[PDB]
Formats: C-alpha cells, sequence, structure tokens
C-alpha cells in the first residue's frame, strides 16, 4: 500500500472507536509498520490486544504520560532497542479537566485548568516532535495531530479545549517551519465530531453531533475510517507536497455558517 | 491503485508542464480511467497525444471553450454516449487578457479584463458542475479545481486574477453546500508556484518562484507530481470525508510570513 | 467631529433603511462634507431628499448606475467643479438577478447572473478606485466596501453573491496594496443582517435575522447607526494605522460555529 | 471624546514606548478616566508618574503580577474603593523566558516556557475577565487584549509566543461568546511590529520591522498612537456593533504574501 515500508509511532489510542485506532487501521493497511504508546496501565492491557491485530505486537507497546518529559524520552529510547529509525509519529491525545468544559466559560475556567488543557493537548505534540527528532533524522517523515473547529469559532462547553486547539494548531506551523528544510513535514486533521471515550465527557457533545449532521454538506457525520485514511495520506510520500496544514475531514461542516 | 473503477473528466492539459497533465498522470497511475477536453484546435492534437499515453484515446476527448456553454453541455452529451456516468471532473483552467497581470492593480485593471478573469477562472467550474449533474447523480463522485495564494493574500501582478481565484474558492465552498446531499464532494487544491505554459507568462513568475524555494519550510518547490497526488487522493474515496476544502500544496509556504534569517 | 475636514462621496443610498443612510449619517454627524449618487431617477428625488438633510444639496448629486464607466467617471468631473479633491469613497452597493437568490446554488447560478452579480458587486468598487484615483491624490483619504460572511461560509440562497462578496473582498486587499504607497487606505465592513431593500428581496431573510440573534454573542441584530459608526471610523484618520481589513459588525456572529443550549 | 463617561483600568504600561501608554493617551484624549497596575516595584514609580500625566493619580495604581491571581482579585477590590463600577479592561502583556525566543523553534521550545509564555501572554487575559466580571456587570463595557500576526504565520524566533498568541486570540471568542448576553463586547488589535521595551528582546526584531516596512500596503510602520486610536475606538460606543473581533493595525501587512 501507499505506507509500505514505513515505520510510524501511534500515540493516543484508547478503545475501538478511538480516532488514533481508525488511524493506526488505515496505516497497518496501507503497509505500514506500527508500534504504540499507552497512557496507564489501566489502557496498557487494551493497546496490547489491539497492536496484535495491527501486524504489531506488546514489546511494540510502550508507557507514555505525555504531561512527563521522561516517559516521552523513554519511549523513543526502548523505541530505538527494536527499530534503528522512526518515520511517523501520529498524535491523537487530549485532556481538560471535566470542569473546564461544563458551564459557562468565564466562570469555569482557570489559571490550572488552562494549565493542563495546553500542556497535554498542545505541549505534547512539540514534546513529541522534540524527542523524535533524532529517530526521524534523515528518513523525511512526518507528524500528524489532531484538532477541532473550535480553535477558530465557538460553541457551548469546548470552552478552554479551544485555546489549546489554537494553540495547537499554531504549533503545526512553527514545527513545521523548524522541521521543514531536515525533510520532516508536520500535518494535522481538523475531525468532525464522532463518539470516541473522550467526546463522551463533553456534556452537550450530542449537540454538536446533531448541528453538524443536519448542516454539514455531506449531510452525515464522518468516520474514525475517514479520518484515519486522511490521516494516512498526510503522512505518505503522496503527501510530499504538504506540509504545516490543517486538513478538515468534517463532511464541510466548517465551510458553513447556517446557525 | 485507490482510483481503480473511476470514471474522470479532465479540462485543462496544455502541455507536459501542466497541473492538469500531473493529476492525469497520477490519476491513470492509481487505476482511473480517463477522458479529456482541449480548449480549441491549437492543443487538440497534443492533448490526443497525451490521452493516449494515459490509458485513453481520441474519441475521449472533446473540444470545450469553457466560455461557451453549448460547447460545454456538447462536452457531457457526447462523452455520455461511451461512459454510462462519471465520477470525477478535474476543472485545470484559468485566463485573464495578459495587459491585467502588469503593471499596478488599479492601474490596468479593466471591467472586460475582469470580466473575462472571472468568467474563465471561476465561473467555468460552476458550469461544469452543472452540466456534469446527471451524469454524476448517484456516483458519490467529485469535483476538483484549482486555486492559489493570491486568492487570500496579494503579490504583485496576479492582480484581478486573485479576485477571480477568491471567488473560485467561495464556489467550491457553495458547491459542496448544494452537491453534498446527493452525494457530491467539492474540493481544490491550492498549488505552490510550478513553472507551466500560463505561470510563464507572468511577468516576475521566476521571483516567485524564487520566494517560494526560500521561504517555503520544506525549502524546495512543488511538483506536479505532488499537485496531481493530492488532487487525486481528493478525488478517491479515501476522501470520502472531505468536502469544501481547499487544500494547499505549496510545502507550507502559506503558513509563514518571512523567511529564515 | 472625528470627520470635520474631510469630503466623503456616499454611493449606495436607496431608503432611510439603506446601510449607505447609516453611513451617511454618521459621516454627517462626526463632521464630513458628504455627496451622493444615485443608480437611477427612480432613486434620484429620495437621494436628493436625504442629502439636504446631511448637510449636502440636489447639486452635490449625481446620477451612476456602476454598471456603466462613462456614468462613473461623470460622478468625478462634475464633482470636480465643485470639490477641487475628495477623501473618501464609501462603495455601498450590490445587486444579483433575483432568481439566481432563490433556491439550490448549482441549479439557479447562471453564466449571466454571475457576470452580472460580479459586475456590480465587486468589479465596480474597482472602478470607482480607479476614476476618483486623481481626486483623491495626495489626500491621504480612504475607500470603504461593504460585504457579507457569505463570502466565506455558506448559507441559503445567497449563492452566487456569495462569490462576488468573495471577490470584493480580494479587490479590497489588491486595492490596498496598489493605492497604499500614494497614501490611500482601503477597507470594508461586514455587517451581520439588518432588514434593508435588498434584504428584503432575499426569501428566507427572516431566517437569518432569527440566526443572528439567537447565536450571535450580543444576543441582538446589529443596525446601520452601529454599521455607520464602523464605517465613519475605518474612513477616519483615528484609523491611519488601518488598511486591507475586512471588518466584522456583526455583534461577533462570525465567531461562533455553533448557538448557545 | 467618545469615551467621555467610561472608566478604564490599563494593564501593561512600562516605558512612554509602551503599546498601553499609546492606548493610555488616546482613551484620556477622548474623555476616559483611567487607573493602571504595574508588575512590580521596579515600574512602580514609572507607571504612577504617567498615571498623573493621563487625569489619573498614583491611587489608582495597583501592584499587579498577572501570574498571581490573588494579586489580580486584589487589583478590583482595591480599585473597587474608589470606583463603583468598571467599563473597560485593556490587557497589554505579554511574556516568554527568553530562550525560548531565540533559535530554532524545535530545539529551544521547553514545557516550562510553553506553560509560561501562555500563562503570562494568554491565560491572564481570562483572569482578568473573570476578576472584573462584577465591576464590570450592567455597564455594557468592553475588554481589549494585544495580539500579533505570529498566531497566525510563523516567522524566525516568535516561536512559542505565536502559538500563546494563538491561544489568547481563542480565548477573545470565547470571552465574547460567554460575556456578550450580560453586555461586554470583547475584542483585540493585532498590531503590526513597534520598537517597545520588549520588541528589543527579540533578537531579530529589527528584520520584522523591516519586512513590515518594505511590504505592507502603507510601506512604513504604525505607531503606537494608531493602536491606541484603534484600541480607543473598540473600547467606546461607536463599536457597539463588534465583538470577538482581531482589528488588525499594521498597515495592511497580513494581508500581503510578497508585496
Ligand atoms: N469528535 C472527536 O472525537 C474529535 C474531534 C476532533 C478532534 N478530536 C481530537 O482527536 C484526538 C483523539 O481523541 P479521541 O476523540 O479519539 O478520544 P479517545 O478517548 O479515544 O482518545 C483520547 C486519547 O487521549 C489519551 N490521553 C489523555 N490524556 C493523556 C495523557 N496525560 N498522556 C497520554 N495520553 C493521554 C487518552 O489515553 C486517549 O488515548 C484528540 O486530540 C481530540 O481532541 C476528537
Ligand atoms: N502553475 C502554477 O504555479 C499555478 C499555481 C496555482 C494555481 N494554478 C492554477 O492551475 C490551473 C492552470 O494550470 P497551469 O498552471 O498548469 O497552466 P497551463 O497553461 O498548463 O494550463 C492552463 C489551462 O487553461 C486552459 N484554458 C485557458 N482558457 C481556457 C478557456 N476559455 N476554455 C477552456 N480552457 C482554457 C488552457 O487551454 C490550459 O489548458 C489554473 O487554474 C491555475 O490558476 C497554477
Ligand atoms: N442588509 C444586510 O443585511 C447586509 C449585510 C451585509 C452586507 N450588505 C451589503 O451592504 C451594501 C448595501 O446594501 P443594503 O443592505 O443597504 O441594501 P439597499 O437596498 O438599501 O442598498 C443597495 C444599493 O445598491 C444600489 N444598486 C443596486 N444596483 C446598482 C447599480 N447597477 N448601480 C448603482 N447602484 C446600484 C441600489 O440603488 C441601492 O442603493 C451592499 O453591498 C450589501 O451587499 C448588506
Ligand atoms: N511591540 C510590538 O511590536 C507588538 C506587536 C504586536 C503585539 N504586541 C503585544 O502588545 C503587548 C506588548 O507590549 P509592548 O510591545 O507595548 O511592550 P512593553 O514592554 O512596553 O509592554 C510589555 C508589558 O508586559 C508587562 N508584563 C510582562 N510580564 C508581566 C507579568 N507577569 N505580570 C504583569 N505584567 C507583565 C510588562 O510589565 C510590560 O508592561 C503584548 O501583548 C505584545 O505581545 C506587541
Ligand atoms: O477535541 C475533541 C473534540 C470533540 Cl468534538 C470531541 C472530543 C474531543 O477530544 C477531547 C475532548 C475533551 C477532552 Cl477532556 C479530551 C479530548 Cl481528547
Ligand atoms: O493561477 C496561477 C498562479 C500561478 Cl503562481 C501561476 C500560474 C497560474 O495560472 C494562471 C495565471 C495567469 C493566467 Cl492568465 C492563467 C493561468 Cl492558468
Ligand atoms: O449582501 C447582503 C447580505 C444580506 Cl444578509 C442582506 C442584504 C445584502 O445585500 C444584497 C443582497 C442581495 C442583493 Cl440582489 C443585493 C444586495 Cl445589496
Ligand atoms: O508580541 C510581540 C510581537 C512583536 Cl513583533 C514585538 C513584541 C511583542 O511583545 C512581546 C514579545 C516578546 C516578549 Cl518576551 C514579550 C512581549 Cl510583550
Amino acid at each position: 500500500g501507499f505506507l509500505t515500508g514505513k515505520r510510524a509511532l501511534i500515540v493516543g489510542v484508547a478503545s475501538k472507536l478511538s480516532i488514533a485506532s481508525g488511524i493506526a487501521a488505515a496505516m497497518h493497511r496501507e503497509g505500514a509498520e506500527l508500534a504504540f504508546t499507552y497512557q496507564n496501565d489501566k489502557l496498557r492491557g487494551r493497546v496490547e490486544e489491539f497492536a496484535s491485530g495491527w501486524g504489531s505486537r506488546p514489546e511494540l507497546c510502550f508507557p507514555c504520560d505525555v504531561a512527563d518529559d521522561s516517559q516521552i524520552e523513554a519511549v523513543f529510547a526502548a523505541l530505538g532497542k527494536h527499530w534503528d529509525g522512526l518515520d511517523i509519529i501520529v498524535h491523537s491525545v487530549g485532556f481538560a479537566p471535566g470542569d473546564q468544559l461544563d458551564g459557562d466559560f468565564t466562570a469555569v475556567t482557570t489559571r490550572e485548568g488552562f494549565r493542563i488543557a495546553h500542556d497535554i493537548s498542545a505541549y505534547s505534540f512539540i514534546a513529541l516532535a522534540k524527542a523524535g527528532r533524532e529517530m526521524m533524522k534523515g528518513r523525511n517523515g512526518s507528524l500528524l495531530t489532531l484538532s477541532y473547529l473550535g480553535a477558530e469559532r465557538t460553541m457551548p462547553n469546548y470552552n478552554v479545549m479551544g485555546m489549546a486547539k489554537a494553540s495547537l494548531e499554531a504549533g503545526v506551523r512553527y514545527l513545521a517551519g523548524s522541521l521543514g528544510a531536515e525533510g520532516t513535514r508536520v500535518n494535522a486533521v481538523s475531525a468532525g465530531p464522532i463518539r470516541t471515550l473522550a467526546a463522551s465527557g463533553i456534556k452537550s457533545f450530542r449537540k454538536m453531533l446533531a448541528a453538524n449532521e443536519r448542516q454539514t454538506p455531506l449531510r452525515r457525520n464522518v468516520t474514525i475510517e475517514e479520518v484515519g485514511n486522511a490521516g494516512a495520506f498526510l503522512c505518505s510520500d503522496l503527501a510530499s507536497g504538504i506540509s504545516g496544514e490543517i486538513l478538515y475531514v468534517d463532511g464541510g461542516f466548517n465551510t458553513t455558517a447556517m446557525g
């Protein structure tokens, strides 16, 4: 397939619904060799089982809480014992404390909630780019992250995650501008709403889903298969002319203003 | 490849250098069956030649000056006698009278120059969408056009083509909003500068090339192979979640405000 | 006020509801001396009447169908026998054939509907810039046009006016890039929906109004007084650092993707 | 003038060159009653002297390190002793550690430098909005912050400040969406490059100045007088139809690609 010979590290698998799972499946289908991180020991077993079904194995699964620089560096040190280089990093991770995402933005947003949202959802992408730079050197590889329309325009409850996604998208451009000379491309998919574990935590998520379904040009919601294909493409040599890009996979909802 | 089973109409091949040629080659490589238009008889011979190299033939090549509604409609009438229906239309066509793109925007832009630029570069995409709607019904296919950063931000000489491209990009969105419910996706690639017949017509194009090479994140100009691959992907079922999109294939130049120190 | 000493030409007054009327009233309040155009003799009487209420007079009112270059040029020739120079032009004009704005975009949009929409709604701003350039020479003045969110994102029925507005907004940028060196600033206000004569022609306009009221951050529709004030500011020396800008006066509606729960 | 009867708190005066000083001068000219904060006791004296010349006085100057929630709350507590309400808050501050802004983005950006840049340059705007909400209640007032093109497109060395500004501009929109119903408008000016104390800290600032000068439509750089007039306008009832907006005052540079 169009990723044959590529090696990809995938950060963010939590369940069969995860966007990272859609990306993993597509990349494997297209021939990529895969490795994984898991956030903690409660998710470890499930990620290990998933890896075994995507051509991978438990010894290519590594612990990584992206709050922790030491753990992030330890991923690449461990991976480097198995692989003499790396082509792709997929960053499919986000978090803000629940109290940040339930209520009036001004009332509920706090300094610490803000700190955490930006640290986990935006800085962690830079952290992976940094720690993986040496393994990716000379491979003309790519980095991919995931964003959401909330970075550009507002909706109830998404709140400070919108600020963190805006930070993240700027990061995509600054990373592209920095890593491009040595051959690395850096892009994101901005997905439409998809029912995932994380999506469940936004109390009004179903309203986002509904608005997208009724107003998006395709008049249906997107799938992790569609996000995965877009991500697979962006991390392939087919996309070698594309860097710094935020690619929407939302049926075109972002191009509408039918409020 | 990821287009085997699809049928595409390619509008805009002029030479081996054309972006439409890069797209045609990628789509052919990926398994698409191709048909072609040529602007007029000055380009017929070359388009027929190229088509035969891309799995196609002269009887799947049709005259089409996109200023002319009846020529446009006659393409699909003629094509529909060979093809059941149609999955893909690639719109890779632009024009403004030469004097519109040489000198101060305010001084050289005219009503007639404006009319023509918008008619050929923007309305013609809508015309193809309309004329091909019947052949594309039920096929869950897609439309692709080509744009340039000049639509969003200014540079010397691009001038009224910048207005026409802005119109075109809005057109992508209005077409996507109109045709999506029945299954058709509508997108564009906004390409970085590439040496083509039309590009060579722009004074200071050489400088645009040098500017991009120095300042673009990838520190190199893009190719019609790279634009071709992006266009092929957008018109494939791999992109079934994507409509209304303006996808930049420019190495990231559009994301920069200044070049390196 | 902050416009005392300035002279402004206002194109687009039709009724007391017009955006151009809100702009005219605000500029008059702030001390500007005003001149006016009227599209044709159907609006001459009301425009002359309104002008006399804004410190002006029939002799500073001129016929101008912006489809017609010779009429446009005759405005400035005639005005120049009263005024030795001009600081400001306000361009508050739009048109597309009615059937272009009623129904499915792909089905109802035509080449001729497209031509007219872009000719009147977009090129005419360029035409004013060109024709008034001599009179604005050395005055460090400004141009203002009016746009709508439909240029960037889609909604029912706005259709080809959305393409024309996108063209116009690029026009703002290219004019700014061309005329800035000699001192002229060029901007637009992108207004939220307002009940005007033209707006009343759009079916489902009442839905656009209700949509904005519920979803806009300020939870209320905007007024021609608010648009008028923003336009007055943009055309004043208070805004001397501002050119090429599309300023939204829509209560923030454009910054929202969904309304409140 | 068009701010007569308005009371404004201005956060960010450091010297006669400050953007905040340009905004203060314009607002005072237009009739606003002003109060001020100062970052530390080194700047206290200078801010006090400036206040006296802008119709204000030393007792309307308050300490505020915007890293500190209690100090921020203490500003409004103290100001409330003097004013029974507040109309305007101007947020004109930023900071990132110098090592973040000198060199390759991927190489020099760190988790802590990221945290600080976002905390001081972005979250602090939300903090002021929150702390001032009661004093602003029912006055149909406004909030203003300052941003920079670096939020949208990249340039050498601006680096993580670009991410922080992108966060800030999303903040402008989320605040607008939250505070609008009760009558508060929220906007920013995105200024072109201006020689200020903070600007001099960016190693390549003169290259930014030069690019703006040669490529901006007006072919000259903007002044704090021009930024202050725009900010004064945005915080006036003349701008009562405008919220959630990022108003560029850069001579049009942002609209150019080659210029
Ligand atoms: N509608 C959607 O689901 C949607 C839409 C647009 C963008 N996104 C983004 O897609 C990405 C994936 O989210 P998802 O929707 O697939 O949900 P998900 O629950 O399947 O995945 C979220 C991932 O984030 C991981 N994570 C959270 N905190 C972590 C930490 N400190 N350290 C390491 N890992 C951590 C979780 O373990 C999990 O694997 C996120 O960036 C999300 O913001 C989701
Ligand atoms: N070359 C670049 O750097 C670049 C960058 C961005 C976008 N584009 C766009 O790509 C497309 C141009 O292709 P190109 O650069 O490969 O140049 P090209 O010269 O190879 O092709 C231009 C095409 O436009 C056709 N055409 C012109 N007027 C026509 C008319 N009335 N009717 C039918 N066909 C007509 C021409 O026959 C030709 O096939 C345009 O849309 C262009 O604006 C080009
Ligand atoms: N009303 C709104 O909600 C709204 C919102 C955003 C933008 N706008 C724009 O504001 C501007 C003014 O429109 P309006 O809402 O005040 O409606 P309006 O009916 O009051 O004014 C429209 C003007 O266009 C003039 N006009 C039309 N065709 C002309 C032609 N060939 N030559 C010269 N003049 C011509 C008309 O004579 C009239 O004066 C337009 O550009 C409109 O697109 C309106
Ligand atoms: N000068 C420019 O070219 C330019 C351009 C665009 C935007 N901006 C933005 O305008 C504002 C910059 O101010 P400036 O250029 O007038 O420089 P400046 O040095 O005059 O002001 C910077 C202010 O930030 C204050 N500050 C820094 N850290 C603080 C903290 N922890 N607590 C409280 N106050 C703190 C400083 O005391 C100072 O008053 C910033 O938001 C800046 O990012 C500047
Ligand atoms: O960014 C998202 C956007 C949508 Cl519509 C749905 C889920 C998203 O992802 C998250 C949302 C909230 C938290 Cl706490 C964590 C994550 Cl990963
Ligand atoms: O849009 C373009 C942009 C670039 Cl950088 C180069 C070529 C382009 O294409 C054209 C430019 C001018 C004319 Cl008259 C016709 C065409 Cl097809
Ligand atoms: O652009 C507009 C946008 C809105 Cl919401 C309302 C009115 C507008 O103005 C017009 C709309 C249609 C036509 Cl035919 C002419 C004009 Cl002036
Ligand atoms: O944002 C800015 C943009 C420019 Cl062009 C110049 C100065 C700016 O303001 C800062 C830059 C760096 C640091 Cl550490 C702090 C501040 Cl306030």
